């Protein structure tokens, strides 16, 4: 239910983590996600990738000491991934992305 740009980026800001709908590549791997068969819906029901760090080694997001940038999936229900993203910072800033990491724009 909670996989909006909106619903997600609210809910980080104030829960400062993300919905319980969200599981991270490896443990979406370990329950059997294979992204070249695009099954996650299959094997993880309800669950988007979401949580991993975002190395953002291109410098296209905004860089700060101690600064740690995560991504989660946003608008995923089933088949493979998407392109959209949403990008959070230790410091809760929220980016989003529908590119594939190519462009960012600030969302709060």
């Amino acid at each position: 239910v909670i996989n909006t740009f909106d619903g997600v980026a609210d809910y980080l800001q104030t829960y400062h983590k993300l919905p319980d709908n969200y599981i991270t590549k490896s443990e979406a791997q370990a329950l059997g996600w294979v992204a070249s068969k695009g099954n996650l819906a299959d094997v993880a029901p309800g669950k988007s990738i979401g949580g991993d760090i975002f190395s953002n080694r291109e410098g296209k997001l905004p860089g700060k000491s101690g600064r740690t940038w995560r991504e989660a999936d946003i608008n995923y229900t089933s088949g493979f991934r998407n392109s959209d993203r949403i990008l959070y910072s230790s410091n809760w800033l929220i980016y989003k992305t529908t590119d594939h990491y190519q462009t960012f724009t600030k969302i709060r």
